């Protein structure tokens, strides 16, 4: 709804951005062999995710809205994952795409399925997981946070409020692909 083209932009080993991405990575998946790192550029999808932040921001305060997530997946969705984001389109905390903390739980063959040639693909994802509370199964969107007043709802949903490991999103544009980290056994 706006097409939504993108480029893919490889960085290369010496770029400190790259260094940035893999130490994060490699916190966690160091063992692995990162072939590639690319940023996914996608300025109407960037446009509609800085959009909701700003809202997000506004409305917040003090809070960091932003983080920086992992998600592991197949090759099939990769170029589906590039033009729209995380789009709609069953779980322990809710129906919505699920990121993690740490690489290592993305880095799981369920998640980011091995391909024919042994590659595994896992997005460093920009997510706004806002203010967030413990999910459960049956959530289509988060809970209310006032129950009278039920329409300002949590941003996201995690496992574990004070330690969290993952983070569910249930909305459009609540989360930005920047890199796929292509890397093997
Ligand atoms: N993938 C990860 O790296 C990761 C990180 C933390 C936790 C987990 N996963 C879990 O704990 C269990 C995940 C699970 O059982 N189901 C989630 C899969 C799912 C997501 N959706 C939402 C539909 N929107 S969609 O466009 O098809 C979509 C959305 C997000 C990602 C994809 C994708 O291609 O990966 C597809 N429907 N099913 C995964």
């Amino acid at each position: 709804m706006k097409q939504q083209n993108f480029c893919v932009v490889e960085l290369l080993p010496s770029d400190p951005e790259y260094n940035t991405v893999a130490s994060k990575f490699n916190q966690t998946c160091s063992h692995f062999r990162i072939e590639k790192i690319e940023r996914i550029q996608n300025p109407d999808l960037w446009n509609s995710y800085q959009a909701k932040k700003k809202t997000m921001d506004a409305k917040n305060g003090q809070t960091m809205n932003e983080k920086q997530l992992f998600h592991g997946t197949d090759a099939g969705s990769v170029p589906h994952v590039n033009r729209n984001g995380f789009n709609r389109s069953a779980v322990a905390y809710g129906k919505g795409t699920y990121f993690a903390v740490n690489a290592n739980y993305s880095a799981n063959d369920t998640y980011s399925r091995p391909d024919a040639n042994g590659r595994k693909h896992v997005y460093y994802v920009r997510v706004l997981t806002g203010i967030y509370t413990h999910g459960n199964h049956s959530l289509i969107v988060p809970p209310s946070k006032n129950p009278q007043n039920p329409t300002d709802l949590y941003d996201t949903v995690t496992d574990n409020v004070h330690h969290p490991s993952l983070f569910v999103a249930f909305y459009d544009y609540q989360a930005y692909p920047e890199y796929l980290i292509t890397f093997r056994k």
